[PDB]
C-alpha cells in the first residue's frame, strides 16, 4: 500500500490515512485529503515553466496508521536508496515527527513538516535536518492563558495526552499560567490513548469531584478527545462542560459527531490560514474511475458515501458532501513549494548553462533550505526562522449550535495579542464562573492564607499601616504588620505652643 | 539480535547507538573511552566495560 512514481528527483511524505477509530478507519480529513494536497502540489509544479525545467518531481507516499513505531518502521524504505529520496515532506503528529527525524538525520535526508507543534522539535542540537511551515507550540500556551484570564477564569481543570505533543503543551500551558497569574489547576490528569472505563471514564469521574472548576483545558490528540466526548456523553452528560481545546480538536466536526450537545459553546484554537481555491476543484473532479492512483481511495468512498447496496454512477464530492477543506491544508503545498524553490535554486547554482540534472549534498541543501523566502503560492509569504519555524498567528473558533445546524465559526484572533467577540458568543449555560475564593488585595493592610491551593482565605491584618511593605504581616496601633518605625515623626514641646 | 558488542572507535559506538537506540537493542562497548557516551539522555541504551 504506497504510491509510487518515478522522476528526476523525488520527495517522500507520511500521511495518516489510517486511524484507530471508535489502522481501523481511514481518516477522511487528516488523511486521503492531504495526499491528495500533496499530489495537487505536485503537479501543479511540474507544468510550471519557471520552476524545475526539464526535472519532473516523483511522490514516495507511505501510511503511518498515527503511530511513531510503524512510521519509523515504514521509513527505513526512505533510507534504502528502491527510489533515492531529496527530501521529506510528510510529518503530521509530533510522536512521528520526532521518530522520523532521529532516523533521517543520520543518513542526512531533509525533512519539512506541515502540522507537527513541539516545542521539543524547535532544538536544533538533535534535529538538526527538520523543517516547519507551523509555528511552536509555545504561543498556543500563551493564547490560551489569555483568552483564559480575559474572561476572568482562575479556577480550571487541565487534561493531556501521554507523548510529546500533549505533554510538553500542558507543561509550557501551567507555566504560563502561573506567570499570568491567580490561574491554579485544580486537577490535572493524563490519558494513555486506550479507550477503556478504568482510565477514561475515571478520568471524566474525578473530574466531577470539583464543581466549582467549570472549565477545562485540554492538550489531548486528535484521537483521545474522541474518547473524551464519548465517555463525557456516557457519564451523565459529561461533568467537565467547558472545553477550551487546542488545534489537535481545531474546527474538526468528525469527533463531535453524535455528541453534540456535550461540545456546545466550547473554544477551539487553530492556526490562522486562508483557504486554496485552487484546490477546491482538483478535489472534486477526483472520481473513484479517475482517481486510479491513491491505492486507498476506493476505500475513502466506501466510508464518504456508506456505499459498495450498489453505488450509483452520479454521487459526487459537493457542498451536499460537506467538502469542508482542512485546516492544514495551505501548509503542504507551502512545504512542498519550499523544497522545490530549494531545489531549484541548487540546481541553478551548481550547474549553470544546463537545465537538466548527480549528487546532492543534505548539508547544503539544507543550508539552501533555511535562506529561501518567497510569496506564497496563491495566498501570503512563506518563510523560515533561525529554528526553521513559522510566525505564531491563531484563530478562535466556537462550536455554536444554531437552531439550523452546528458549525465552528471564528470568534476572534491571536498575533502577540488577543482580539475576542464576546456578543456573539453562546455559552453552554451566562458565562461560565470557575473561580474559588475572592482575591487578597491591600483591603484593611492585605493578608494571606493557607488551605487548599486554590482557596485563600484573605482576612484583615488589624491596625496601622504602610505603603508596600507587608510581608505576611510581620513587626518591625502595631498592625502586626509595623513597617512605620521607618517613617516615623519625633514630636517634642513645640516653642508657639500655648502651654509653652 | 538479544544485543550488539559494541565498537573500537567513539565515532562508530556513537552512530550505532544511534540507530539501535531507536528499535531498543541494548549494546556494550569494549574499547570506546570517550565522555560524550557517559550522557544517558541521548544514549539510553549504551553501556561500556
Ligand atoms: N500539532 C499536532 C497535530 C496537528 C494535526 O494533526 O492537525 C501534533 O503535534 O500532534
Ligand atoms: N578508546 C579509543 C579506542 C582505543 C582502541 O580501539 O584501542 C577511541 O575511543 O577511539
Amino acid at each position: 500500500h504506497s504510491i509510487r512514481v518515478d522522476g528526476d528527483i523525488i520527495l517522500g511524505g507520511l500521511f495518516p490515512v489510517h486511524a484507530k477509530g471508535e489502522c481501523g478507519e481511514l481518516k477522511k480529513e487528516k488523511g486521503i485529503h492531504r495526499l491528495e494536497a500533496m499530489l495537487y502540489a505536485i503537479d501543479q509544479i511540474n507544468k510550471d515553466p519557471d520552476l524545475l525545467s526539464n526535472i519532473t518531481l516523483g511522490v514516495r507516499i507511505l501510511d503511518t496508521c498515527s503511530r511513531d513505531t510503524y512510521a519509523l518502521e515504514q521509513s527505513l524504505t526512505f533510507v534504502q536508496a528502491p527510489d533515492k529520496i531529496s527530501g521529506v515532506i510528510g510529518a503530521a503528529a509530533s510522536s512521528v515527527s520526532i521518530m522520523v527525524a532521529n532516523i533521517l538525520r543520520l543518513f542526512k535526508i531533509p525533512q519539512i513538516s506541515y502540522a507537527s507543534t513541539a516545542p521539543e522539535l524547535s532544538d536544533n542540537t538533535r534535529y538538526d535536518f527538520f523543517s516547519r511551515v507551523v509555528p511552536p507550540d509555545s504561543y498556543q500556551a500563551q493564547a490560551m492563558v489569555d483568552i483564559v484570564t480575559a474572561l476572568g477564569w482562575n479556577y480550571v481543570s487541565t487534561l493531556a495526552s501521554e507523548g510529546n505533543y500533549g505533554e510538553s503543551g500542558v507543561e509550557a500551558f501551567t507555566q504560563i499560567s502561573r506567570e499570568i497569574g491567580g490561574v491554579s489547576i485544580a486537577q490535572s490528569q493524563k490519558i494513555p490513548r486506550e479507550p477503556r472505563p478504568g482510565e477514561f471514564e475515571k478520568i471524566i469521574k474525578r473530574l466531577l469531584e470539583t464543581p466549582n472548576a467549570r472549565a477545562v483545558i485540554m492538550f489531548a490528540n486528535e484521537d483521545d478527545i474522541r474518547r473524551i466526548l464519548e465517555a463525557a456523553k456516557k457519564l451523565n452528560q459529561s461533568g467537565h462542560f467547558l472545553w477550551i481545546g487546542s488545534d489537535s480538536w481545531g474546527s474538526k466536526i468528525a469527533p463531535v459527531y453524535q455528541q453534540e450537545e456535550i461540545a456546545e459553546g466550547a473554544v477551539t484554537i487553530l492556526p490562522k490560514r486562508a483557504s486554496i481555491d485552487g484546490f477546491d476543484r482538483y478535489f472534486r473532479s477526483r472520481t473513484l474511475a479517475n482517481n486510479r492512483r491513491n491505492v486507498w481511495f476506493a476505500e475513502f468512498w466506501e466510508e464518504n458515501f456508506g456505499c459498495k447496496k450498489k453505488c450509483t454512477g452520479l454521487e459526487r464530492i459537493a457542498r451536499d458532501s460537506s467538502y469542508e477543506q482542512e485546516g492544514k491544508v495551505q501548509f503542504v503545498i507551502d512545504a512542498v513549494y519550499s523544497m522545490a524553490y530549494a531545489l531549484h535554486n541548487m540546481h541553478k547554482d551548481l550547474c549553470p548553462g544546463y537545465i537538466g540534472l548527480s549528487t546532492i549534498d543534505g548539508k547544503e541543501l539544507l543550508g539552501y533550505i533555511r535562506a529561501v523566502n518567497f510569496n506564497g503560492s496563491a495566498g501570503t509569504p512563506v518563510t523560515f526562522n533561525e529554528n526553521g519555524d513559522a510566525p505564531g498567528r491563531y484563530d478562535i473558533f466556537q462550536y455554536q449550535i444554531t437552531n439550523k445546524s452546528t458549525e465552528y465559526k471564528v470568534i476572534g484572533h491571536w498575533t502577540n495579542q488577543l482580539h475576542l467577540k464576546v456578543e456573539d458568543m453562546q455559552w453552554a449555560h451566562t458565562h461560565p464562573a470557575s473561580v474559588c475564593s475572592l482575591p487578597c488585595k491591600p483591603g484593611e493592610r492585605k493578608k494571606t492564607v493557607k488551605g487548599v491551593p486554590c482557596c485563600w482565605h484573605c482576612e484583615r491584618c488589624e491596625g496601622y499601616n504602610y505603603q508596600v511593605d507587608e510581608l505576611s504581616c510581620e513587626l518591625c496601633r502595631p498592625n502586626m504588620n509595623r513597617t512605620g518605625c521607618q517613617l516615623i515623626p519625633i514630636i517634642k514641646l513645640e516653642w508657639h505652643s500655648p502651654w509653652a
